[PDB]
């Protein structure tokens, strides 16, 4: 504390603290004769003592401080945020007082004389309070004086206070409870409770003990985000460093807790040196319960009594300590907000201590505190299942405490009822189709946070909740075979679209720092071993794949011989993300596109700066293993160039996001994406169409973009591309792939190429090989640019410059001004002579495919090499084929006629939906030519031709064999 007044409008943001560690420390204080001020160093928040207050009923002290007290809006500017000028303290009652301390602010106030508010006394250990001088007083710049007032109506009584203070604080979180009232109230949960109810029987309560046993064995035999101790020296130091004492009459001293968030309250940056010092004494509580949790878990498997003893007691004096600290049912501590990051480790570390705890007769108080901070979480923890129910981050940082702090529930009747309800919430939560762009799982297995498929999200959510669904299983409180079904779903897609990293278009905000299956392994283990007939072999022999397990190790992890699953083959659509892999022998090619419902790239203040184009029409190559180990290097990587892409080629300064936070860039209608056929042929179709009126964004940038995806090949075409400036500087991308001395190598022509630098052109007939074996055939270009080159690039979070030698190959689209277009075949397991005899199949009149139509409304591709055709109706239309008349929809078809049959897929990849409404099916009207009969596709003979009728739900194919009629 200074001579300055408070809000000094001089430094507004410097926080005025009574914590008496200074030199004549009550200096501003003064009392009436009912009323004596002493230093205590028995207990204190900031520093080493605190203020004794001895009163008789009615007698006041007063605080003599200037407060030159901001609006909202001044304390706002001073701070870039909402704000509020906050009055705080601490106080502790050694025992309950029954009625109200009044604080009242005024100029030259005495015992005998604006505005103010009370603070029930009802309790006992360390309360805060906070307040808006603004918005929380029953203020003119003349303020000096804050009385301090004894309740009335109650004859004596003793409080010690400390930390009294004046700041600015976030306007959100002054918050109400049984001691203050304020204009903001975190409402209490309310638990909702399923019928039939189960009963408390010897069963039902060895099946909740089982459960908890099972939490347990997770947690004491690799958790992220838990600083994990397991030396118990180091255990005992960190704790000794705590420096707590119990206290005679009740209560401890020992450094003072405080939550991340809490800290603001204080605006550490603006503290003076004084202060600063102080604070920085306070412990951080997620580091204090991270001790908690480590603790307990070191005590779970202590085989010393002696020590086994010592982590008790160190154990429950943390908790006595944590709970007279005021983290107790009823004490806000003025906010808790982000209370998860704080506690998380203290909810698990309540089932590893629930004995001790019981006998020490702590658990209700551990329980009404723990449900009491759980009421931030309220619309999860009430349990009643709602849209917002499929929450992938609660899954993740939340689903095991909530079952955590249900068990911890002192009733065994209570206790069954929270389980059961717990169980039907979860099921239900695994189950539903979340309604538009809500989180949750979707019906072609996409899983959905920040209102689109978020690897980055679902695949922490999915370890998780198959670890739940583990823990349950076999009892009486088992999820729901719809939700594990569901879950499955999801998993098993996983394990298809990650290779073991998902691809960079999959990356979400985090290029180059893709999610990988690993980080998923043990789930597969837990969803296979929760399956109704457990062990589930698909689910099982992906978790010895992905954990690189062998079958000899089967045996012993599954109770039965398991083969670890191979690398699926075929295509697969994924229109939740507009997207589709394609696999062959060990790779995955992730064709990406973007829609109204799909965002392109999510991109913030300091993520994914450059990832415009993410989603273009990518058709990213990955082998089995590290991507990076494939050339896919973010140093120097140039961000115009990601494989498959057509784009413009701009300056980093232009590519930048023109918002400076957050965009989502959605795209301009609902068809774009993926179809299948016979779960082995895909189609892309990519209307590539810009916003008339986004800063750095040609309004006129259009393509069409077609890939036709089987066996060892891909079939890229383009059509119908123009910009603002006659396609100057558009590109369409083959690869580009760092330059390592085990990526060193291209062929072109049959020519190895290993200088740096390098440039050449190509042309149709011309052939290249990148490092990773991929092979592209140029079928239609005039200009293919070829370059070996260092480059310079910037890296995504903070836009720092970086560098790398680079392979890359990118169509030159300015030699066409008007309505440009392209056609290449890439084979995944290229080799020089293979590429040759593909060369030779294409000067042969073509033999490798032919493109039955290229322009605005459809693009037809002919795969002669697996007699498949794709086509790609960007508009309703009828056509001139073999197989197709008409389509009444946009829509991906497929056909394969095989000896005596007709296949033919039909979707379209619009979701059909908003952000806020649920997908519906969309009808699509499929006419063949010829007479046809037979799969819920239902088809109709018509005069000489014959009527399909598919149901696109969720943009998920749907085929039918067909045979000839006579
Ligand atoms: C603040 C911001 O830039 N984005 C908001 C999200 O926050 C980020 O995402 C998450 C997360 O999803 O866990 C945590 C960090 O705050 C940020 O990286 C997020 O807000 S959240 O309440 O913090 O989670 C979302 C809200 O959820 S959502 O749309 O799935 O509903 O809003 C983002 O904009
Ligand atoms: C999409 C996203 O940001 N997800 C969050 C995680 O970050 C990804 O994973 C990790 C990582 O934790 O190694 C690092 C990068 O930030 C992302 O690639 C991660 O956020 S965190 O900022 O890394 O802590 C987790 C945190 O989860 S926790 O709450 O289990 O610790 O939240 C993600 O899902
Ligand atoms: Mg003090």
């Amino acid at each position: 504390a200074t001579s300055n007044p408070a809000f000094d409008p001089k430094n507004l943001m410097q926080s005025e603290i009574y914590h008496f560690a200074q030199n004549n420390p009550l200096a501003d204080f003064s009392s009436d004769k009912n009323s004596i001020l002493t230093l205590s160093d028995k207990r204190s928040i900031m520093g080493n003592q605190s203020l004794l207050w001895k009163w008789k009923g009615g007698s006041s002290f007063t605080l003599h401080k200037k407060l030159i007290v901001p609006t909202d809006k001044e304390a706002s500017k001073a701070w870039g945020r909402s704000s509020t000028p906050v009055f705080s303290f601490w106080l502790y009652n050694e025992k309950p007082i029954d009625g109200y301390l009044t604080i009242d602010f005024g100029e030259k106030l005495i015992s005998t004389s604006q505005a103010g508010f009370k603070v029930k006394l009802d309790f006992t250990g360390w309360r805060a309070v906070g307040v808006s001088l603004n918005n929380d007083l029953e203020l003119g710049a003349k303020v000096d004086s804050i009385r301090f007032k004894a309740p009335s109506n109650v004859s004596q009584g003793e409080i010690y206070i400390d930390r009294i203070m004046f700041s600015v604080d976030d306007a959100r979180y002054q918050w109400s409870d049984y001691q203050v009232k304020t204009r903001l109230s975190e409402p209490e949960i309310q638990f909702h409770n399923v019928k039939p109810q189960l009963p408390v029987t010897p069963e039902n309560l060895a099946a909740i003990d089982l459960i908890r046993q099972r939490l347990i064995n997770e947690f004491v035999g690799k958790e992220t985000n838990l600083a994990l101790e397991e030396n118990i020296s180091k255990l005992k130091s960190d704790f000794d460093a705590l420096n707590i004492h119990t206290l005679a009459n009740g209560g401890t001293q020992g450094r003072h807790l405080i939550t991340d968030k809490q800290i603001i309250i204080y605006q550490p940056e603006n503290l003076n040196s004084q202060d600063k010092q102080l604070f920085d004494n306070y412990v951080i509580l997620g580091n204090y319960t991270t001790l908690m949790f480590n603790i307990s878990r070191a005590y779970v498997l202590e085989k010393d009594p002696t020590q086994k003893a010592q982590l008790k007691q160190m154990y429950l004096l943390m908790t006595k300590h944590l709970l007279d600290q005021g983290f107790v049912k009823g004490s806000a501590l003025v906010t808790t907000h982000h209370w998860g990051y704080s506690s998380r480790w203290w909810y698990i570390s309540t089932l590893l201590m629930s004995d001790a705890l019981k006998e020490a007769n702590l658990q209700t108080q551990v329980y009404d505190s723990l449900l009491w901070y759980s009421r931030e979480f309220k619309s999860s923890f009430d349990m009643k299942v709602s849209a917002d129910s499929s929450d992938l981050d609660y899954f993740n940082t939340l689903s095991r405490q909530h079952l955590a702090l249900l068990l911890l529930e002192p009733d065994d009747q209570k206790r069954i009822n929270l389980v059961n309800t717990f169980s039907h919430y979860i099921t239900g939560a695994l189950t539903q189709v979340p309604p538009g762009g809500k989180d949750g799982l979707r019906p072609d297995g996409t899983a959905w946070r920040h209102e689109g498929n978020y690897p980055g999200y679902s695949f922490p959510a999915f370890k998780n909740a198959s670890q739940l669904i583990y823990l349950l299983r076999d009892t009486p409180f088992s999820v729901g075979e719809s939700g594990w079904n569901n879950l499955k779903k999801a998993m098993v897609s996983a394990w298809i679209y990650s290779n073991p990293e998902v691809g960079l278009p999959l990356a979400g905000r985090h290029p180059f720092n893709s999610p990988s299956l690993k980080s998923v392994a043990q789930g597969y283990y837990w969803l296979a071993m929760s399956a109704k007939s457990s062990p589930d072999k698909t689910l099982a022999s992906i978790y010895l794949a992905i954990s690189d397990k062998t079958q000899n190790e089967s045996t012993a992890i599954f109770g039965e011989t398991i083969t670890p699953a191979s690398l699926p083959q075929g295509f697969y659509a994924f229109n939740g993300g507009a997207f589709g892999i394609h696999r062959w022998q060990d790779k995955m090619v992730t064709l990406k596109a973007y829609n109204t419902n799909v965002w392109s790239s999510e991109i913030y203040n300091k993520d994914n700066r450059y990832g415009r184009y993410q989603s273009h029409g990518v058709a990213q190559i990955v082998s089995n293993g590290s991507q990076l180990s494939q050339g896919y290097q973010q140093e120097g990587w140039d961000w115009n160039r990601m494989q498959g892409a057509t784009t413009i080629h701009l300056p980093l300064k232009d590519l930048d996001s023109p918002k400076p936070h957050t965009l989502m860039q959605r795209g301009e209608r609902g068809f774009s994406g993926t179809s299948s056929l016979e779960g082995q042929y895909g189609m892309m179709a990519f209307d590539l169409i810009y916003p008339a009126n986004l800063e750095r964004f040609d309004p006129n940038f259009t393509a069409k973009k077609s890939v036709l995806a089987a066996d060892n090949h891909l079939i890229f075409i383009g059509s119908n591309i123009n910009s603002s400036d006659k396609n100057k500087n558009v590109e369409t991308t083959l690869f580009q792939h760092a330059i390592t001395p085990t990526l060193n190598t291209l062929w072109i022509n049959g020519q190895k190429i290993e200088n740096m630098p390098y440039q050449t052109t190509l042309q149709q007939g011309d052939w290249l090989i990148d490092s990773n074996g991929n092979g592209y055939l140029i079928t239609q270009a005039e200009k293919v640019n070829v370059s070996r080159q260092h480059q310079v690039s910037a890296e995504n979070k903070n836009r720092q410059p970086t560098e790398g030698n680079f392979s890359s190959a990118w169509i030159d689209h300015s030699t066409r001004p008007k309505d440009a277009s392209y056609e290449y075949m890439v084979f995944l397991d290229a080799t020089p002579e293979k590429m040759g005899e593909m060369a030779q199949k294409f000067r042969e009149n073509n033999g490798l495919y032919q493109v039955l139509r290229k322009d605005k409304d459809v693009h037809i591709i002919l795969d002669k090499l697996s007699n498949v055709t794709g086509y790609a109706f960007y508009q309703p239309a009828s056509i001139e084929d073999k197989w197709i008349k008409k389509v009444n929809k946009p829509a991906i078809v497929m056909t394969h006629r095989q000896k005596d049959t007709l296949i033919v897929s039909a979707v379209t990849p619009d979701l059909n939906m908003t952000r806020q409404k649920a997908a519906t099916p969309v009808t699509i009207n499929v006419t063949i030519n010829g007479k046809w009969q037979s799969s819920e596709v239902k088809y109709q003979v018509s005069g000489d031709n014959t009527e399909l009728t598919f149901t696109s739900y969720f943009g998920i194919p749907q085929e039918i064999k067909l045979s000839p009629l006579p």
